[PDB]
């Protein structure tokens, strides 16, 4: 699914008709949304496809209900689309948040200062955030780590029984039942957490040299709150292992081991992640790659 600017502005018009557009322009596209920058005041998200549809409904609800709670600012909820069809939301209009994506390159060119500042700041954002109450979100906000894992393994038998020959799929089991009988991976204590919290979704305020907000919470969900950690440790994309050291000194957290031992599964999992989103994305070079890192 895409769209043209025409029809964008159809759709906002329609359910919102004393408002008008004056400057509208693309200010960024994902996996599951085209982001639209309408008036400069607001950015509107257009789902580009059912399970995109899906998140965006999430993170509606889940701003709207986590709105003024934050130490940092977090995206405010103005305007909202209809179900339809197979989309459940049929787009979303959040206040723009002033700034830039705090990327790796920007946070090294700080002041060691201001970089451990950051640290401080993100700990106590993390830290507030997996303290909010989750008894009031729908149970289907809560993702079962062990369900998610087993259904994997299903989708991969079916996507890989006509790819691999007996001896290589043996390997696939091994991993499997590796992750599956590990407690250690599924014995935390659920929480609301991001879940796609990395340096491109960490705002930052050139003229202060301050993180000035966070910003896409279509992922978020009750899960392991040692995953909004791990996100910012990949070396290359992401932040250090050495700067993730610091927040993690902030946030006051007890196992630090724990988390580069779930650190180390992940970034082997995310292999067959490939493979999966890969096939239904469909990203056929995904879908490759994922394939002969798995021959290994
Ligand atoms: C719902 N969509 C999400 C989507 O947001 C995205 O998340 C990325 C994640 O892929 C990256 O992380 C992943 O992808 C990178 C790759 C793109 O270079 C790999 O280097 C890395 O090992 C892997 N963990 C991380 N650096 C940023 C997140 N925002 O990819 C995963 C996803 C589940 O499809």
């Amino acid at each position: 699914r895409t769209y043209t600017f025409d029809q964008v502005e159809k759709a906002i018009e329609q359910l919102y008709p004393d408002f008008t557009i004056n400057t509208i322009q693309i200010s960024g596209k994902g996996n599951d949304c085209i982001a639209y920058e309408i008036n400069r005041d607001f950015i509107f998200k257009f789902p580009k496809h059912s399970r995109g549809s899906t998140n965006l409904f999430n993170e509606v609800n889940i701003l709207k209900r986590i709105h003024n709670k934050l130490p940092l600012p977090i995206p405010e909820v103005v305007f909202t689309g209809m179900p339809s069809e197979t989309y459940q939301m049929s787009f979303a209009g959040f206040t723009k948040i002033k700034g830039v994506p705090l990327t790796p390159l920007l946070l090294n060119n700080l002041p060691k200062q201001s970089q451990n500042q950051a640290a401080k700041d993100l700990a106590r954002f993390l830290s507030e955030l997996h303290s909010i109450n989750i008894s009031g979100f729908k149970s289907n906000l809560v993702l079962d780590f062990r369900e998610k894992i087993n259904e994997d393994n299903k989708k991969i038998k079916k996507l890989l029984s006509r790819e691999l020959k007996g001896p290589q799929m043996k390997k696939v089991d091994d991993f499997y039942r590796d992750i599956l009988e590990n407690e250690i991976y599924f014995k935390y204590y659920p929480c609301l957490i991001h879940n796609d919290f990395s340096s491109d979704h960490i705002l930052f305020d050139t003229e202060k040299n301050t993180i000035c907000g966070i910003i896409d919470f279509g992922d978020a969900a009750i899960s392991d709150p040692d995953n909004d950690f791990i996100s910012l440790m990949e070396d290359d994309e992401e932040y250090g292992m050495e700067f993730v050291s610091k927040i993690l000194n902030h946030y006051k957290h007890k196992d630090i081991p724990t988390v580069l031992e779930k650190y180390r599964m992940k970034e082997k999992y995310w292999s067959f992640e490939k493979i999966i989103y890969g096939k239904e994305y469909g990203y056929m070079d995904w879908y490759e790659e994922g394939l002969n890192e798995i021959r290994s």
